[PDB]
DNA sequence: TGCTCGATACAATAGGCC
DNA sequence: TATTGTATCGAGCA
DNA sequence: TGCTCGATACAATAGGCC
DNA sequence: TATTGTATCGAGCA
């Protein structure tokens, strides 16, 4: 019941820490904010413009807001990170590509529209930390920024309150009427996403399933990274997906299937749950086939950020 | 440099967790309180009635208030701790006696008179966690108890606000005029506690130091546990300290030495700093000699909780 | 190449922090005069006393089961956890206090039953007056002579197998042999190696035990033979008796029927700390068969076979 | 008390080790050689061709032979030791100038006519790679060299066996008739060395002693380094001692005393014991006054290495 | 239908590295 | 991290 | 000088983490 | 990466 919320919060604030001042700053933001109708995520993997994998310290999905602790390079529990400058809206802390290759299956999202606030814990680093008065000031301004964000969304009636029990349940989206990219939709299994579009399934094996009420649309469950069978990628923008095969012959023979098959795909990408290391499937949008190269394989572009959902037949 | 405060706070809330719900409860208490005139300590070692060594998750020394998270029983392997029942005002979590004699060097205080507030994190135990609203309520009432204790202290004019810069500097205690147990006075070395009483000392490596302004008292820096040369103990309430030695012969030769004088000793116990593991010296009181013997041998009873200080002597 | 492993080994063995005053001289002299590096040796070897305290010997030849200990009565050592005491003749005169014995539980601690101990008395008489180098060199020489006679006693029986660093921790050595014995003093770097002696292809193994692929009645087991948070396990000083219990009695009641009808034989490799460099290693204790379950005291595994047969990968 | 032997031997072989292979090589040499009629010293401080202070790992005084192990730059237990190249028979391991400034008082000798043998741990001239057995071969060769040296001296009857009990006793020296550098003589105190020349002293506190049996000689107990009162030096060959004062007034007022004073001095320098660091007095030689000036001070040249002794009068 | 087996999901953790 | 056992659901076969 | 030990510096190893 | 174990420095004292 509510205990699920309790456990979830505890676990998010109980991760092994990457930065020295992370735990303090995030815990103070959460506790002072004191709004648990707001879902948050800690150590959220994101993808930068340059395709390197990064992360942010605290992430509110509903508001599209990130919060990042700036310690500079010196003090890091993980020497597995690196400190660089990037686009204004992108984090300063990155993962080395060597271990970003083992982080493929992890849940990695797109920050394009999102805002990032920084907390500066060092006055004239290296060395001396800033006084707590300043840090508390930054944290307070951030907190009220968050609050005004939430109020802006409720005023636009685009804000859906967070419920643990209903969020992984297909019926809630069937009732809602749409699965939206902005509602941050992730479902526990393939059978569930199938059951949003009119299937009734005990469970589902396949890597794709035909959409019942649209013949030109295919429900797709790809790994958006490279695996043994397929080499797939998705741009930081979220707009461009490429689909190729580790064997070129399979690609060449997939050309015909792609051009003559369903031209639209509803994509649910397989991602590891950030807690509990488990299979999950996140809604990436409605994509339309564009062209099939032999070299670059298949290229799908995203026409829609929301799809209509249906009751079973 | 107000950065010392920041470092201190970060490191107190940055300890490796003993309990699963510890970080949450403590961090929320601190932030929602957010009064930093209040000094606090996490994972404070305490000494129960029995000789067993226990610990509390959050501790305010100025108010004599502890906060313990109760989960009881699962303690997140793999901890050296154990879940037991004890005196009403004492913690539920203790350490195995085997691991207790390992931790002797640690700074272990007396909880006599201190209040302990608990936070119950499980509705149906074992297993299921409770709802956040309830936990938050428990924490809120604890915060109110803290604030009202702070108020009953400030209005009685017994409250001394916390300062990092001045608390380890002897000059401030010379200016204050006294050193008390309520003040919770711990100094970083022997030379400082010596310089409190009128010494100019640059370094002091000896165990005892002759009191400049009083010839019946001795400044003492004992280890209150067993070590290489001699065996010392202190009662859980901090009333009585027993002095002995490994060799019975040197106890015999030191027996007459004890019997003639000096008959009083002001005590600072050598204790490891709760942060950064270096030696420090904590005022235990002003103690008086009651007895000579074998075995338990010398016995020092505590007759005073406060000692006056003195300017350097030239 | 890789003949530098022997160098590093010898340097590090003769290079430990000294436990005694005269240890280094005696041991170094013995090694250098012996000049046989086909004989593996160990310094400061931890041994299991019948009194159950931990003791140590200054020099240990495993292949010969022969120890050498230097006798300097009492005092002459400053500030170590060691203690002088009397025991059985074939047991050392130096031990660890029970308090620090339980802190050393994880270390490699061996049964000395059957092993002979030679002593070197370095003082003519008490007070620390040293004995002239003449009779000391005499003692060392007769010791070395006895050592060579022992090695000769083994080589004519074709029991003796020369020492090789590169092949001693390699499973394939013992698969070719094809037996693992106590006489060969076998210890492996990891569980997966142990499993790959008996017919497994494992790349890595994190599990507490694995079924014997070619024997349905036998289980490969990697116990901690001391107490930890999950289990309470003991092994007799002669290694003939191993007791297994669980800290919790609910875990305990669940394991009784599992044991009584489960596989009745266990090939045991105990988890021990490396004597140099402190990494986990696994020492073959024997093949034990289940003799009992009495539920306050847990399972009793008695030692039947001192040798086990290996197998090429399946 | 033949125990003093064993205590000396274990205390020499039991010093805090400077080098990684030092213990093994030295111990193997000593135990395999097995000749305790030969006095030896470990970590013996020496003075190089330059003013710099070096050390050798093993030293046989009687034979004038040193033994040094070469492990090179790294594997240093002491970070203040340096690795360089120097004169033909000179050690390769030195001490930093400032860290040798606290080492002034140590017993530092002249290596001029001394042979130094190196154990090459890693590799040797002509370039061959080595470990273990090759090291052993080197050690064995060295042992042989030592023996042939001893025999060479014992056939010329220049060899004198080591006895720990009498060697610090003035009586043996007043008995054999001569104190010389060949015997490596250092006593425990000033009263002893004075009693060697015929004084009866129970206790002697003074910087110099007028010789009973010669009016032209002066027994002297200098610190051959710089201290608060004096600036004194001695050349690496041991042939030249310079004496100056901290104050110039004292120097000028000592100039007349030098030119008109007794013009030859018997020098016993004040050096710390290599074991226990007690003050002891080593015989440098019989030096004759040569020259003086303000600018660099007084200059003494060594005329003779053998002084006659005398019975108390 | 009832059995055998294989792919997938998932929990558990020694080993090695920081 | 990387590896393997255990539990589960479905495909395949008799 | 010569001795004694707390404080300090730095290597050795215990612990956290993937 | 954080804590513990070992060696060195140096003020105070006889």
């Amino acid at each position: 019941a509510s205990s699920d919320l309790t456990d979830y919060v505890i676990r998010q604030l109980g991760r092994t820490k990457n930065k020295r001042y992370e735990a303090y700053v995030v815990s103070r933001i959460i506790h002072l904010l004191n709004d648990f109708t707001l879902k948050f995520v800690t150590q959220q993997f994101v993808r930068l413009s340059n395709k390197k994998i990064a992360l942010t310290d605290l992430y509110f999905p509903q508001l599209g807001i990130h919060i990042e602790v700036d310690e500079g390079h010196h003090f890091l529990r993980n020497s597995k990170m690196e400190y660089s400058l990037n686009q204004i809206d992108e984090p300063l802390y990155s993962i080395s590509q060597t271990e970003s290759d083992a982080m493929r299956e992890e849940d990695i999202i797109s920050i394009t529209g999102h805002k990032i606030f920084r907390v500066n814990v060092f006055k004239n680093q290296e060395g001396q930390p800033q006084n707590l008065e300043n840090i508390h000031q930054q944290i307070d301004k951030i907190i009220e920024e968050i609050k005004t964000a939430k109020n802006k969304l409720i005023e636009a009636s685009t804000f859906k309150e967070w419920n643990i029990e209903t969020e992984y349940n297909p019926q809630t989206y069937i009732d809602l009427g749409r699965i939206s990219l902005a509602d941050n939709v992730v479902l526990k299994t393939t059978k569930d996403v199938c059951n949003c579009f009119g299937y009734s399934y005990k469970n589902y094996q396949r890597g794709g399933a035909l959409h019942p009420y649209k013949k030109d649309t295919l429900i797709w469950f790809p790994r958006l990274y490279e695996n043994k069978d397929w080499i797939n990628t998705i741009s930081p923008d979220g707009l461009t997906i490429t689909e190729k095969s580790t064997d070129e012959t399979i690609t060449l023979k997939k050309l015909e299937e792609w051009k003559n098959g369903p031209q639209k795909r509803i994509v649910f990408a397989r991602v590891k749950d950030n807690l509990s290391s488990r299979a999950m499937y996140r809604f990436m949008g409605l994509y339309e086939f564009q062209k099939a190269d032999l070299k670059d394989g298949a290229v799908w572009k995203r026409v829609k950020s929301e799809v209509q959902t249906y009751s079973p037949k």
